[PDB]
């Protein structure tokens, strides 16, 4: 075999379980990437850690099934350190009805608690050599004499499944010598491995974490985000499960880190703990706002972290998590089932046994069912729960128990949880829909072009269409252009872009629909510009005569229907049932003079891969909700400002570039809050906005930015026709296309004049009056495209 001195990776595999008196050893079978066994580790100075951990997996019970849980045998009880106990605060956050400032309170239960934990200590004392690389750990904790836990079973029960974890490093490797392996088993059947179907999985990895975590852990970048944890020795999903149970918890505040309370509440921004070194985490970013406006002496700035978690899904978006495809873990579905800690790690967001202590106590002549039970049962409202607006007083009383209680193979809350995202599915099938070519007779200022409607029932007829907005925008064959704010016309108020109700035909003097069956064929009449140097209303889609035309389709949709047999459309005009809005897009469809194809702007991101951390056809009408948000597009300012709605859907095939391009009209921001469209998403995504319209709150992206592969696919960035675009007019001075699209990480003020002279030397421009750049200056492509001397796939952290 190797020396582990001279072993570059490390392999480790977990066997041989024995357990005799209470005595436990495993067998670690360690190797090299190639399977070569890995000698000396019983005598190498460089180990950073060996951490063996061991748990059985206990049957829990009440009405309906619930889950089994982990407990560690290994634990104890971790005293509070009163300096970084922390206290309650409070912090102003918007204004009630009448106008005055509404104030919101954080409070913490610090006080004694058990965590559970891991053999570390021991390390190569514990080490016997058996074989080549094989190296039988044996612990020295003992079954049989672990000290009493009070509220805890310690009890050693051979019928029950049983896990044992390995951390292992060395040479304080992120990587290429860190291990976390785990074997689960049941020792009565003589130790033999588990089955999927009888242990504990529920989330894995891979199927569940990584669509928007890196994984990348050797990441040697500044920019290197990678998910592990506790220094960087955390990674397997099945190490943290023996720690992270459910009655383990931060003494410093009271705070669950039972897994799934935990994860529920970082990624809903609520969670706050104080752990290692006294460093407090603070998932909300309340408390550095606290410590700015009232003072919070416990918050060290640079020390302690607390920053607002951004998680570019709804919290409600549990197949973000959890697998419901059968293509996760074989017990996905252990979200389905109540779990008080799991459940209130929503619902409960802020409440604690201590100041709700009345819940504590269930209604006169109701049973008890504990805390959460109590909520759940009795307490929740509206106006107090984790999710604002949810009842669950009300399913308790009027849903049936079924609704929060399953059976194994039952729904439970699943039913509630999946409903909106079930029926938003089936309604955007049913009413799908094509926009065949559009043909602009551009003298007589008229488009013609058909719909194919799902029925013949067509969109101004049918009661369940709130609005079905096609938007027609031009496309000179190199990029779209906004270009300036013209004086408002009759169908809009820009020189590209028209976007149409077509659900409103009867009332708009320009349209007129004319179905056959399915089919129907509309005439928007009164796109005519006069052609000169001022800003007109359609002065693009006139003088350029062909483009793109995209729909976005708004079905209303009954939130009190839960039964996906039923028909969950509704007439958007009823009373009785909270209505929400299903969107529906389409193919891009071209306009030209003879409705003949416009070649299609050149794709250069993935729409799959901003699904990945957004969910599929990701709906960004919220993104334009600071300015003139409530004005339609079809009316004055509303035509770019709309929320209601903003007219694109798709992401990657240039809906959103129709306007965030490099000519935005007016009122322009400068370079490093910059409009055009790859400006503001590396922006954003790689904490270089200077400035976000809607929050005060950097985005937490959770991949490296610098991994383009994040949003960009093998081939997208050869650089070769970049040059070729016109420059981005930023409010301050104009940017040549590859240089906006770098600088947008790289430079986003003159900061580094080295930097810029690079740009400028190689035919770019940086901030320069407008007209300067001339289209095909730009060099970059021959050192910088993918493959090149100094190629972007090369010089950047990429994983492909
Ligand atoms: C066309 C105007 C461009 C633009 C927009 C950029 N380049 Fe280059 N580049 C080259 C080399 C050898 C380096 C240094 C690499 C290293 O030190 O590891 C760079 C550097 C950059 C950067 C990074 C700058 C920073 O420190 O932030 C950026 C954003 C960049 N370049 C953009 C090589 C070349 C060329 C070789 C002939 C060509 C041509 C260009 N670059 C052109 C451009
Ligand atoms: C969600 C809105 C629920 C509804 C509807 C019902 N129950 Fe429930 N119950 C719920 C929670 C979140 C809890 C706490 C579980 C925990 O681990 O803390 C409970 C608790 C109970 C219990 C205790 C036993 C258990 O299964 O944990 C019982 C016996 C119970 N609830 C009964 C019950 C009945 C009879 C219901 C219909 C009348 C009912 N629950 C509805 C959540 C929800
Ligand atoms: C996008 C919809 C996500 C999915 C799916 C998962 N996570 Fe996540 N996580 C996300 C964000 C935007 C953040 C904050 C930014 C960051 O990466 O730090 C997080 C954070 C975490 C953390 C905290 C990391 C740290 O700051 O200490 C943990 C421990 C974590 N996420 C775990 C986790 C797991 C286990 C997931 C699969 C079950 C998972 N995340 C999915 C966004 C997203
Ligand atoms: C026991 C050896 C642990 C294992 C394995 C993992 N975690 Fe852990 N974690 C553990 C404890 C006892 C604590 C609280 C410490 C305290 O001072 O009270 C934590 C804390 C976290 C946190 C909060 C942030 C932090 O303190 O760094 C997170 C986000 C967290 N743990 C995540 C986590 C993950 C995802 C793990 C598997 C890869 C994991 N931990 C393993 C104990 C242990
Ligand atoms: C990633 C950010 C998550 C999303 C979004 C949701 N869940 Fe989750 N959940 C997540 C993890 C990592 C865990 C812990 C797994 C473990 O080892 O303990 C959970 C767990 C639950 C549970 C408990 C399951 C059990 O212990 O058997 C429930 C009941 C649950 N989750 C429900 C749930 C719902 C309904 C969600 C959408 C509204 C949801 N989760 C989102 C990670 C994430
Ligand atoms: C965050 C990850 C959640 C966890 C964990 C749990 N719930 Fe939940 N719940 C969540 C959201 C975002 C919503 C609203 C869904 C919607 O479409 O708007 C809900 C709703 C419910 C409901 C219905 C409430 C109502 O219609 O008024 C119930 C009955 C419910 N949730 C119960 C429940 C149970 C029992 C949980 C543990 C299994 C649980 N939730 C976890 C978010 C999250
Ligand atoms: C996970 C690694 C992501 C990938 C891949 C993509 N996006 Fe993203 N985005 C992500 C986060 C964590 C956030 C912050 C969310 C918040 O609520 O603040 C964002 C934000 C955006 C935004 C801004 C939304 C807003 O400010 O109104 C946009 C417009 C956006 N993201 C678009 C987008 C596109 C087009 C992507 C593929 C090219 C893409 N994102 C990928 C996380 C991640
Ligand atoms: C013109 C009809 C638009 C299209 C199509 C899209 N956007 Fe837009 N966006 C537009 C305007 C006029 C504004 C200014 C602010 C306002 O409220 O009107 C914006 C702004 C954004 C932002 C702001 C981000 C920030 O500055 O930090 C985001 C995140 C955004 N837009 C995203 C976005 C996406 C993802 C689009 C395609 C789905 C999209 N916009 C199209 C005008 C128009
Ligand atoms: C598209 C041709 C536009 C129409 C019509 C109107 N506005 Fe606009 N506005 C537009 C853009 C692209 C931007 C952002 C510029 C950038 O470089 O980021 C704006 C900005 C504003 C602002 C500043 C606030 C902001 O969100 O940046 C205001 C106050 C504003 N716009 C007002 C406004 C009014 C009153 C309009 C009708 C009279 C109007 N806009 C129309 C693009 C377009
Ligand atoms: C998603 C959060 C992204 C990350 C990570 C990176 N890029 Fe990107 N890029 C993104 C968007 C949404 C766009 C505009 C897409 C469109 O339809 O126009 C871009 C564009 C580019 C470009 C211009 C490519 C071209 O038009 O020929 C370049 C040169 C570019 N991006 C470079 C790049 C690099 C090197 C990255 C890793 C360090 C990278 N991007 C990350 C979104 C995202
Ligand atoms: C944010 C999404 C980025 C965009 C877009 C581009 N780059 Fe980048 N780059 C970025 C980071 C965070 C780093 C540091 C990575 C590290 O290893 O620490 C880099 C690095 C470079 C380098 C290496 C030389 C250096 O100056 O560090 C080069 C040569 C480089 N980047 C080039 C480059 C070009 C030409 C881009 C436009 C096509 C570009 N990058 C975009 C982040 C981001
Ligand atoms: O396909 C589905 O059933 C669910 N969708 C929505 C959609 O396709 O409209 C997201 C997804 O596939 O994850
Ligand atoms: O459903 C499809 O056929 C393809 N998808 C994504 C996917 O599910 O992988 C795009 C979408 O549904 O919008
Ligand atoms: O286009 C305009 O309306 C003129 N501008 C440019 C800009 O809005 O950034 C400033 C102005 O109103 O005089
Ligand atoms: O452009 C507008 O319509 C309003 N203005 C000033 C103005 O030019 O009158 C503020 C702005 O654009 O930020
Ligand atoms: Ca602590
Ligand atoms: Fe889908
Ligand atoms: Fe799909
Ligand atoms: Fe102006
Ligand atoms: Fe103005
Ligand atoms: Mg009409
Ligand atoms: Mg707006
Ligand atoms: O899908
Ligand atoms: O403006």
């Amino acid at each position: 075999g190797l020396d582990i001195s001279q072993a570059t990776t490390l392999k480790a595999t977990l066997e041989d379980v024995k357990i005799d008196n209470g005595t436990v050893s495993v067998d670690i079978v360690l190797t090299n990437a190639n399977g070569v066994p890995v000698t000396g580790l019983e005598q190498y100075a460089q180990i950073n850690a060996i951490g063996l951990g061991i748990a059985k997996l206990t049957p829990e019970s009440g009405k309906g099934y619930k889950t089994p849980q982990w407990v560690s045998y290994i634990n104890s009880v971790k005293a509070a350190d009163p300096a970084r106990s922390l206290a309650n605060y409070s912090y102003t956050d918007g204004k009630d009805s009448a106008g005055n400032p509404i104030t919101k309170e954080v409070k913490f239960t610090p006080g004694d608690a058990i965590q559970a934990n891991i053999e570390s200590s021991c390390k190569t004392t514990c080490l016997t050599v058996v074989d080549s690389g094989v190296y039988r750990y044996t612990f020295q904790t003992n079954l049989s004499t672990l000290p009493a836990i009070e509220g805890l079973d310690l009890t050693y029960d051979p019928t029950l499944i049983h896990r044992i974890t390995l951390e292992l490093q060395t040479d304080g490797s992120k990587d290429a010598k860190l291990v976390n392996s785990h074997i689960d088993f049941l020792p009565s059947d003589n130790f033999r491995v588990a089955k999927e179907t009888e242990t504990r999985t529920v989330v894995d990895l891979e199927a569940n974490c990584i669509k928007c975590h890196s994984t990348n852990y050797s990441d040697t970048s500044s920019t290197a985000k990678p998910l592990a944890l506790h220094g960087g020795r955390r990674i397997g999903i099945a190490n943290c499960q023996v720690c992270h149970t459910s009655y383990s918890k931060d003494p410093e505040t009271g705070s669950p880190l039972d897994m799934g309370a935990m994860v529920h509440a970082i990624h809903k921004g609520t969670y706050a703990m104080v752990g290692y070194s006294g460093t407090a985490y603070d998932f909300s970013g309340t408390m550095a706002k606290a410590a700015a406006e009232s003072g919070y002496p416990q918050y060290r700035e640079g020390k302690d972290v607390s920053e607002r978690v951004t998680l570019p899904v709804s919290i409600g978006n549990c197949q973000s998590c959890h697998s419901t495809d059968d293509k996760g873990p074989v017990d996905a579905a252990s979200f389905k089932h109540h779990k008080g800690l799991a459940c209130a790690s929503c619902h409960m967001s802020g409440f604690n046994p201590v100041d709700n202590s009345e819940w504590l106590t269930p209604p006169e002549g109701q049973k008890d069912r504990g805390f959460v039970g109590n909520y759940f049962h009795y307490y929740a409202t509206p106006e107090i729960d984790g999710i604002p607006g949810v009842n669950l007083v009300h399913v308790f009383q009027n849903g049936g128990c079924a609704s929060c209680h399953a059976e194994q193979g039952e729904e439970g809350s699943a039913k509630y949880h999946l409903a909106k995202a079930n029926a938003t599915k089936l309604l955007r099938t049913e009413y799908a829909y094509k926009l065949e070519n559009g043909t602009f007779d551009v003298a007589k200022g008229e488009l013609t072009f058909t719909v194919n409607w799902h029925s013949d029932v067509a969109p101004h007829q049918d009661p369940k269409v709130k609005e079905f907005w096609v938007s027609l925008t031009a496309f000179n064959g190199t990029e779209y252009t906004m270009g300036p704010r013209p004086s408002n016309g009759t169908l809009g108020r820009s020189e590209n872009r028209i976007s149409v109700n077509l659900a409103k035909v009867e009332t708009n003097a320009n349209l007129t629909a004319v179905p056959n069956g399915s089919k129907v064929t509309y005439t928007l009449t009164g796109i005519k510009a006069v052609i000169g140097t001022s800003s007109v209303p359609y002065k693009q889609i006139v003088s350029i005569g062909k483009g793109f035309m995209d729909g976005k389709l708004l079905i209303c949709a009954n939130s009190a229907e839960l039964d996906p047999t039923m028909d969950a459309a509704i007439d958007c005009s009823n009373t009785e049932a909270p209505i929400y809005e299903v969107i529906v897009g389409s193919n891009k469809a071209s306009f030209s003079a003879d409705a003949s194809n416009v070649t299609a702007r050149s794709i250069v991101i993935s729409e799959a891969k901003c699904a990945n951390c957004h969910g599929e056809k990701a709906d960004f009408s919220a993104s334009h909700a600071l300015t003139h948000a409530a004005d339609k597009p079809d009316n004055s300012c509303g035509t770019c400002h709309s929320a209601v709605p903003n007219t694109a859907v798709a992401l990657a095939d240039g809906s959103c570039v129709a306007c965030h391009n490099g000519a935005p009209a007016h009122s322009k921001k400068p370079f490093e809050r910059g409009f055009d469209f790859k400006v503001m998403i590396h922006q954003i995504h790689a904490d270089t906005r200077s400035v976000r319209r809607l929050t005060t709150d950097a985005a937490t992206f959770p991949e490296n930015p610098a991994n383009c592969a994040a949003c960009h696919d093998k081939g997208q960035l050869s650089l070769a026709t970049l040059g070729n675009k016109p420059a981005f007019l930023a409010s301050t001075g104009e940017y040549s296309p590859t240089v906006a699209a770098c600088a947008s990480c790289h430079a986003t003020t003159a900061t580094d004049s080295a930097v810029i002279g690079h740009f400028e030397t190689n035919g770019g421009v940086y901030n320069a009056a407008a007209g300067t750049y001339t289209p095909g200056s730009e060099t970059c492509a021959t050192c910088h495209g993918e493959g090149k001397s100094f190629g972007v796939d090369k010089v950047h952290p990429v994983k492909y």
